[PDB]
Order: structure tokens, then sequence, then C-alpha cells
């Protein structure tokens, strides 16, 4: 920061320096008529160089020297302590004519050296470190810089109607815990000299994507900046002093927001009781808003949201006790975090947060429900590393005038960034959901998961094997021999399995599996009026996975032995990999991973 | 691309296979009941492996090898070169009991290998390369690559109310010269098998950005895709084929539009009429729609648009012959070019084009007029480059509920990217333009320009020294002694030395100039009633820059000689710089950077 400031033709210059800055004088066009030649004297703690043509050259405090006065003949001013009374620090410049060894006029400059800063945790590492250089910037990755703020969209007050963030007011000290601090750090004498007020600004449109609080009584809560408050006026305190500013995020990413925010200072200079002229310094904190992170299925649950064998399966983890109404993830900043729940067009308590999106001019559709969203375990695609894992949406094709999940989850899922979305081909089937097809399942040494796809040429080679087994006869009356000779049934599963190599296509392109990573779980479907798949017997690959045990639905179709050759035939498969099958509307509250969001990589 | 082709149970199955794919077969499931083991036959130009567990093996065509069946024992299919007749190529598997060494049943595949590739220029030389792969990318820098689309803003066609991209028609060969080629390559026998057709598509949001036509006879003009028409079915042609389409640009890259667009190939099966199935193929190319371009004072004018000695200054150059209601700019692709003009809030002919853009809920002020946008020379910013400059404009301070330009022109400016624009404070003046406080002027020998600032202390100065040489008579009765003793005024222009070095200090910082860099012009301001300021005599740095020769104002103030003080001053900078100026509303178009916009860097 180089700045102007000039000379008066006969005055003293009263001026404010920042600590950092440096200030350029034009000395020439303030000279009297006829000078020839000035000289200078300067204080201990101002620097003063002089400046012919780029050759700069450092002057003493106490030299009788004289220059050559010219336009290319400037100061370069700069000071390396802050002032403890205004004034006092100085540079005076004599003017001396032809010959007269007195000098015929004088300009001076009188400074006030301050030091003002406006600091953020940009090193994310909890403590708001002194002027960050990378504070007004926001960078990815381990060696990236930048701070972070999260949506204040949990409820700290229980006789609330709404999430925190919804007011510009802060009812409880609890509260700015879930806020990111910023430290308005300022050294200078015991007043601003005559003209001077510091300002805290943000632009409209962060206006209602920001709160700012001053706590008062360290107590009172007073909102500064934020909705209908775009600038606030400071209280300068002298010697060497700090203001606390709790900062809350009211947005989260989306649709035409990036998530970064902006929030200034500055010293400006008045004329008189308003007039304001130009901010003389100018200081600037960016945040990044912690995005909404879904959690899948390779990450410890926690707690099981359900009549009777639910409860059973889950005492053999440690959890507690419809999946279409909700999904669980979280939000994460090097000092807090917790648990939200994004909610299908409230379990709002203290550390757990609520989004929701309504359509606006569209409507909802069964594609909507959260059974239509899922997300992978991480992964590496041609490189590129998905440490949080990639979000599942189930669509139709673009131009066959199918179901789609509402655009306004859709941008908002992708506005997060950090789990890049994939959309599937799930429309083909009644309801329309990935959960009806896919799972996902940890291999409990690893570090390592599976993909479960649901597989109606695995169901059709079983009973051809079942048949021939003679179990043709094992069963309104359903047997093996029935289904088998069922040739529009067949059919209708031909087309099915179509649908599911589709997808089973861009799952492994998008989250770089091969055929390795593939489990088929035998599956039939019944052709609806609309063409659509509903199962026919229980959707096997639609299950619960808590850790190693797996809460498979029971599905009791054309049976051998005491149980079931599709009870043996999956058992066959899953639990020679570490994996605990329990046979049978649930949702299960996971560990976030413990990879940090912002170390990610573009 | 790896794709699923399971082989059907006692079935031959027909697929297309696309060169540069390969599938994945399942042979398992298909296998009768009581299969042990399979064998396989294959022709001469596929290639088939055999895969357990991850282990890859190639197999001979002829061979009488048998393998053990199981869901790990996959196929990996790949073909080298197209077909020539519809099936032919093909895979066939057989399956063996226990003992028996006839196979019980058999699965086939019977293949039709084409080739689709539909192409740009993405490398940017012009020429429509085959298959380049960044083609659906687009990256910048010279090792950058993406194909570039202009929009078509020009008219071929006078009799024409409006713009050529303003329809969805083609009324000339010309017109094509203004748009983008992309050919459909095609390599296949001489017809499709049953139930596949190619389909080129754009996503809705694209329709209204790209028009894309065919010639036919090449000769009529068929609109394909765009405005209305997201798909075209198109006709495959037999043996080694190209189809030559034309893309034309709608849009230029605003708000909420990056300027990238995509068009893709689809190879789509079918299972009836209507009943369309799943794409078994996809190919996409991506267009960046090239950024509108302003031109600086630093380069070669080629034509003046202006009573008298605007015209006998112009007889120098070889130029041809109000600055507010147009810039001049340009577009530029590796084909083709061509100037356009922006249009503040009809040279409309054939290689002129042409943009505006109105406001809707906002109006109009001063600050909209042109002559508040200029743009800088060239610059290097502490290491970003600039290669084109940087766009300026005229601003008021955010808070102070001044004057500002519409915001949408200014988002159109910075939605262009190359000329990343930067807001100055011109609201102190009574019009409020950039070009009343400064001007760049090249140093004929280089590479090198100056910036020319307006300075009511350089005209203090001057005159105090006038009045000191006694001209302070030379000349309502307007001397030297008369404006020096104006306290009041000497106030005023203190104000506005304010505003001019407020100015300075920004151009400084992101043109990366110093004093050096910039010579102060004397200037001097009236306050009106706004507080505001106009000119006091003709204010000089307001120039035409044709190349070497400056169309500097004429001031006519208090002068001496048989000339002007002022007059004396100001030739006294700029000609012992190599600058010949003529003193005497007009509007240079220029010659375009020689630096292509795409080579530049983030
Ligand atoms: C170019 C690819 N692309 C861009 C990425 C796409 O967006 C895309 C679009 C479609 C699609 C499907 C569709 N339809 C009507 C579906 C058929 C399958 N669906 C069924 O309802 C269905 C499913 C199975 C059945 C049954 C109907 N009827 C029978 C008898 N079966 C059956 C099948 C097997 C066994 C037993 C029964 C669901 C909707 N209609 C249209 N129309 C758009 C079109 C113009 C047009 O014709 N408009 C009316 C024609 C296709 C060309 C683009 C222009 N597109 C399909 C795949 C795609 F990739
Ligand atoms: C914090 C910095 N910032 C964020 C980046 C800004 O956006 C910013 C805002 C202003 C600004 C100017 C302004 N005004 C009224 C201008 C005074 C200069 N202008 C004149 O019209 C003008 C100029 C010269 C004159 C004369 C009036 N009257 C006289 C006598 N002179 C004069 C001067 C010298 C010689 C002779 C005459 C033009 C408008 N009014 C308000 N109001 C906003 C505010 C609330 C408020 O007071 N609202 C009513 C107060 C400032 C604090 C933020 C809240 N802001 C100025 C500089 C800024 F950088
Ligand atoms: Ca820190
Ligand atoms: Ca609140
Ligand atoms: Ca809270
Ligand atoms: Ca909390
Ligand atoms: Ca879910
Ligand atoms: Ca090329
Ligand atoms: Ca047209
Ligand atoms: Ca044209
Ligand atoms: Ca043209
Ligand atoms: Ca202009």
């Amino acid at each position: 920061r180089e700045r102007t400031v000039r000379l008066q033709y006969g005055s003293r210059v009263e001026a404010v320096y920042v600590l950092g800055t440096y200030l350029w004088t034009d000395v020439y066009s303030a000279a009297p008529a006829g000078a020839q030649t000035f000289s200078l004297k300067h204080s201990e703690h101002v620097w003063v160089e002089v400046v012919r043509d780029g050759e700069a050259e450092e002057v003493a405090t106490n030299g009788k020297q004289r220059w050559l006065l010219s336009p290319s003949t400037t100061l370069r001013v700069t000071m390396s302590q802050a002032s403890t009374e205004a004034s006092s620090d100085k540079v005076t410049v004599n003017y001396y004519d032809e010959e007269g060894s007195i000098p015929i006029d004088q300009a001076g400059l009188f400074l006030t050296a301050i030091e003002i800063s406006l600091d953020v945790d940009a090193d994310r590492d909890g403590v708001v470190e002194k002027n960050n250089p990378k504070k007004a910037s926001w960078t990815w990755g381990p060696e990236g810089q930048g701070a972070i703020l999260l949506v204040n969209c949990d409820r700290e007050t229980p006789w609330l109607p709404k999430e925190d963030c919804r007011d510009e007011k802060v009812y409880s000290k609890e509260d700015l815990k879930d806020m990111s601090q910023m430290i308005l750090r300022t050294k200078g004498p015991d007043r601003l000299p005559a003209g001077y007020e510091i300002v805290l600004y943000i632009s409209m449109s962060d206006s209602d994507k920001v709160g700012v609080f001053y706590v008062e009584n360290p107590q009172r809560y007073i909102h500064i900046l934020g909705r209908r408050k775009l600038y606030h006026v400071v209280k300068y305190t002298g010697g060497s002093a700090e203001l606390l500013f709790f900062v809350e995020g009211l947005c989260f990413p989306d649709e035409g927001f990036s998530g970064l925010v902006s929030i200034h200072v500055s010293l400006l200079e008045y004329m008189a009781q308003d007039i304001p002229l130009t901010p003389i310094f100018t200081d600037t904190v960016i945040f990044r808003i912690a995005p909404w992170i879904m959690t899948p299925n390779i990450l410890p649950p926690v707690s099981v949201f359900v009549l009777k064998e639910v409860k059973n399966l889950v005492e053999k983890t440690n959890c507690e006790l419809i999946q279409d109404e909700i999904e669980f993830g979280y939000i994460e900043a090097p000092h807090k975090g917790f648990p939200v729940v994004l909610d299908s067009p409230e379990l709002l308590g203290p550390d757990f947060g609520y989004v929701t999106r309504e359509p606006l001019f569209e409507s909802v559709t069964s594609l909507d429900s959260f059974g239509n969203l899922e997300v992978s375990p991480p992964v590496t695609v041609n490189g590129k590393t998905y440490p949080l894992g990639r979000i599942l949406i189930g669509s139709s094709f673009p131009l066959s005038g199918g179901r789609r999940m509402t655009k306004v989850v859709r941008d908002f899922l992708k506005a997060q960034q950090v789990q890049a979305p994939v959309e599937l081909y799930s429309d083909w089937l009644t309801v329309g959901h990935v959960d009806e097809f896919m799972s996902f399942v940890p291999i409990p040494g690893t570090k390592k998961f599976l993909l479960l796809m649901a597989s109606t040429s695995a169901c059709y080679k079983l009973f051809r094997e079942k048949q021939k087994d003679g179990h043709g006869e094992a069963i309104k009356r359903i047997t093996i021999n029935k289904i088998l000779s069922n040739e529009s049934l067949v059919q209708e599963n031909l087309y099915f399995q179509r649908c599911l190599d589709w997808n089973r296509d861009i799952l492994k392109k998008e989250l770089g599996l091969t055929e390795q990573d593939i489990i088929d779980l035998p599956a039939l479907f019944k052709m609806d009026e609309d063409h659509r798949a509903r199962a026919f017997f229980p959707n096997m690959v639609n299950m619960i996975v808590l850790d190693k045990d797996l809460g498979i639905p029971k599905p009791f179709g054309p049976q051998v032995e005491e149980e079931c050759c599709l009870e043996m035939h999956v058992r066959g498969l899953l639990e020679p990999l570490g994996l605990e099958c329990t046979f049978i509307g649930t949702n299960v509250r996971r560990k976030p991973f413990t990879f940090k969001w912002w170390h990610m990589v573009p």
C-alpha cells in the first residue's frame, strides 16, 4: 500500500499513517514561487527517502543538506512504530531561493502512526493469529489458508420457533461457540486526531449471508453488521487494544452464492460532521461458509432412528436408538462442528442444525424423497480424490420428460462442492430411488468397501439351478417353475437388467470401480402400469449398514432346507468378507470423516 | 469407457460396439443349469480376454480351451476396426456339463463396430482435427486447448432489422465464416443395425446460447439445434463419412453465464418405434464463447469518428474519418474476428457487430455514458499479467448513495474476464467520467506508456510562478492574480486534488505503476451546486491519442508570449518523450492486440 500525501503550500498538514503502508509526498508543487532547492528535518520514528527518477536515497533526521526542486524529486515516508501522542512524529521541508541561506518558506507533515488490523483464523487452528497475510484470500488443501464460518442453523434456546441464524439477536453465550472470531487490533495514542473514524462494513449482498455481534459487559449481545446493517462506527480505544466480534453464517453455499464473504474496516477521514472524504486505509478478511456434508455407510454409526428386530440387531453395536424425510450430515470448522439434517421438501436442538430447500415454481415428485439420495465412500477417480465421497441422486434422462429431483435440492447439493454429485438413472423404478438397486458395505479390514447391485440376471441364474436341483416346487402359490416359465415377466427383467447395467457403468466410471468391487444380489421386478419396476420379493440390497452388521430385508421366496436358497446365497457372498448378516424405515446418524473438508484439493 | 454387455441365456445378442470403448461381458449368469465350464470362439477383429479376479488373459480365435464358470470369470471385449457389414464380427461361448465334451448350450454376441466422433478445433489452429482428446474441456494459455465460438452479432444481410444471431435462420454463405465448424465423423457398414439412431442434442439452458446449422445442397441452411430445438436425429451414411455443421454463438458471457456450452451426440438404442432405451455411446464437445474486448490508446488507430482541425490532425496518420454513446471493441477466434461496438443504454454491418445492455429495474445516470469507460495498456501487477489491459470505470463509494454505472453493464464487463475491470472514483465530477482526469499515451519507442493525470496542485504551482514572473495580469476578465487570491476556489481544488490522489493510488496499485509513469497536467475545477467538479479551463488530459500525435483541448487561460504558459508547459512535458502535440467529441476504432486472448493465463 503506497498512498499519496501531498505537502500543502505554506501549510502544515496533519495525517494519520497506518503501519504497513508507505506515503509518497510531493514536495515540489508546494514550494513557493522562486525556490530552487529544499532541505528537510524529520523525527526519529519517521524514515524518509528522497527519490529522483527511481533513485532512492535515505536521509538523516538533522542534516542541513539541500536538493534541486523538481517534479521528479518526491519523498517516500515510512514509520515503524505507533504513536503515543498525536503528531509528535513529523517531516518538515525548507525551501531556499537562489542564494539566500535562510528558508523563504516551509511546509510540514505532522504524522500520527497507528496500527489497525482486522484479524481471523486463516491458518485454521482455532487461534485468531495476528494479521495472517493470506486472511483476504481463501485456498484449498492442507497448505491452503483462509478462515471458515459455520451457518448458525442449530438452536441454543428451545423456546424459539426457528434456528439461531433466522433473527438478528443472540440469546445465550452458548451461541458464540458456533460463531467465528474476528479481532480488530489497534495500537496508537489515546485519541484519534480530529476528523477520523473507524467503520466496519459489508456489502448489501453479503448482508443476508453474515451476522456480526459485539459482546458488551463480557453480558449483552449487539448486532452490528448483517441484515439491514451494512456499517458500524467503532469506538477507538487508545494504546494497544483488541475488540472481539463474533460472526455467524446465515446461508449455505447455493446456486448463485459461492460461500465466500468479506468484512472490511476503513479508517475514514472526514471534512466535517457528515461530509465523509475518503478511506485512508482499508483491511479485509474473507470467510468461506462451511458446506453441508453427507455421511456414507462405511462411516461408524452413532445412533439408529427406526418394530422389534431393528432394536435387537442394534444391541451388537453401541449405537443408540422414514429414510425419505431426512438426510443426516454435518458441518465443520477448526473450532466447532455439529450434525445438521437436510429436510426433504424438527430435531432442531443445540448442536443439531437444520436446512431445507422448498421448491417455488416447481413441484415435488417421489425422486425428491431422500431414499433417492445417497453418497459413496471416499474414492479416487483418475487421480482426483473424493475424500468425503460423492453424492448420488436418481434421475431420468433429460429428453425423456421423466421425473427428476427438484432443481433447488440439486443446486444446493452441487453448491456444497466437496461431494461433487453424480446423477444416476432411478426413474425406471416405480418409487424411483437409488437405494432400491445399490448399497455400499465396508470390508471390515480396510479402508475398502464393496458396491452391492440388484441383479435380475443373478436371480434367474439362481432359480435355473434350483429348478435343476428340483426345488421348482419350492414356493397365491408362487414357485420357481412358475416364475421361470413366465416369459412376459422374463422380458421385463431383461429391460430392468438393462437399466441396472446403465447405472453400473456410471458408478464404475465416477467412483473408479471395477468388477472386483461389485457384488450382484439376486432381485426380481414386476412392471407396473407406467412400465416402471416394483420389487417382486423383499429388496435385499436395500439394507442397513451398522458397521459389519448388515440389516438385510428377509426375502421369503422359493425356499429350500430349513431356511432359504436366497438367504443362503446372500450369506454365501457377504459373510466370507467379514460381514455378519441379520435378516429382518431406518436412518443412521454417523461419525464424520476424520478428513477435514478444507484439506480437499481442486 | 467400459460398458456392460451381458450374454443372454440360450440367445444370440446383437450389439453395436463404438471404437474407443471396451465391453465387459458376463458369461456366467447366462450359462445353463449345471454347466461347470465354457469355451469360446471369436472372430479376427474382436480382441477377447478372460478375466478372473483381476487376472487378464487374452484368447485366440479358435482354441478348444475350457475355463471354470464363476461370477468372477467375465470377459473384456475390444475391437480395433469398424465393420463393413453388420454382425460378422462375433464372440460365441460354449457351455459344457460335468463330463460331456459336446456343449449343452451356447450363447453368442454379434457385434457391429462403428466409429463415431464429434470433432472441433480444440487446438485452435482453424483446422477441425480428428477427435482432439481435450475437445470436451476448455483451458487457458498457449499450451491450453478447447474450441472457441463467436457471437454472430454482426449482419450479413442489410435488409434485416437485427443481428444474425437474433433469428434461427441463415440467409447467406457469407454468414458461415462467422461460425465454428463441428464435424460428425463416422465409419461403419452401409446401414445401422435395427433399433439404433444418432441424435445430436443440447441442454434447455444452452438452447438460448447456441444455434447449429446444416448446409444442404452445399445450397440450403437448416437450423437443427438452438432456440426451441434441443435435439436432432441424424441420417447415418455408411462407410467413412463426415457431416459438417456450423455453430453460431447467440449470447456473450454475462452474469450467470460463463460462456461455456456443450453439444453432444448419442448412439441411442430403441426397443420399438418410440420406446427409446439408453445411449450406448455419447461424445461431447465444448465451446467457449469469445469475450468482448476493448482497445486502449497505445494500440494503432484505424479510423477516427468525429469540425475543422479534427480532420487536419488526422491527415498525419493513415486513419480514415460522441465518445459517450459507443465503445469500440472486437471479438476473435482462430478462424475469424471482427469489430463489435458496445452500445450505451447502428453501424451494424457485415463484420461490424453490436451489443447493448439495457437496465430493467435500474435507470441510467451520467456514469453509464462511455466516457466513463476506458481501458489501460497491457500491464503486469505483482506478476499477474494483463496482456489486453484492464477496463476502468468511474464510480462512487458504496455507502455514499452516490452514482454508479448500471449493474448490467458492469456485470457484462466483468463477465468478459480478460480485462478484469477496476472501479475508480469519478462521482466527485459533475459529469462523472474517468476521461476527465486521466489518459494514457504511448512512448513512441516501446512497449511503454504514460499515465497522464489532471492535477490542480500543478496548476497552482504554475500560476504562482507566472504571478512571480509578473504575468499576474495575463488574462469576464480572469487573471492569474484573480484566481490565486480566490481562497474559496483554492479550497475546492484541494478537495479535488484529494479525489485525484485517491484514484492515483488505485491506478498505481492495479496497473502496477510508479511515479515514474505519471505526468500530472495542470487543471482547475469549479464546484457546482452538488459540490461536484466542473472544469474551469479546457480539460487538456481529455485528449485524442492517434499514435504519437496528441489531440489536446486548447487551454486559452492566463497566457504569455505569443501563445500560452499552459500550452508551453504541456508541450514541455510530452514533446520531449516523442509526442507531437496538436491543440484543437471523437472516438477511434483501433487495431486489436496481436496477443490472442485465449493465451492469457489464470
Ligand atoms: C438422446 C439421449 N438423451 C440425451 C442425453 C436423452 O435424454 C434420452 C431420452 C430418452 C427418451 C425416453 C422416452 N420415453 C418415452 C421413455 C421410454 C421408456 N419408458 C417407458 O415408459 C416404457 C418402458 C418400457 C416399456 C414401455 C414404456 N412400453 C413397453 C411395451 N415397454 C416394455 C419393455 C420391455 C418389456 C416389456 C414392456 C420411459 C419413457 N422418450 C423420449 N423422447 C424424446 C425424443 C422425442 C419423442 O419421441 N418424444 C415423445 C425421442 C428420443 C430421442 C430424443 C427425442 N426420450 C431415452 C434415453 C435417453 F438417453
Ligand atoms: C466507510 C467507507 N466506505 C465503504 C467502502 C464508503 O462507501 C464511503 C462512503 C462515503 C460517504 C459519503 C457521504 N457523503 C454524503 C458524500 C460527502 C461528499 N459529497 C458531497 O456532496 C460534498 C462534497 C464537498 C462538499 C460538500 C459536500 N459540502 C461542502 C461544504 N463541501 C466542500 C468541501 C471542500 C471545499 C468546499 C466545499 C458527496 C457525498 N455519505 C456517506 N454516508 C454513509 C454513512 C451514513 C450517513 O452519514 N448517511 C447520510 C456515513 C459515512 C460512513 C458510512 C455511513 N458515506 C465516503 C467515503 C467512503 F469510502
Ligand atoms: Ca490460527
Ligand atoms: Ca441469532
Ligand atoms: Ca447456535
Ligand atoms: Ca451450538
Ligand atoms: Ca438416503
Ligand atoms: Ca485444429
Ligand atoms: Ca441467423
Ligand atoms: Ca454473421
Ligand atoms: Ca461476418
Ligand atoms: Ca471510452
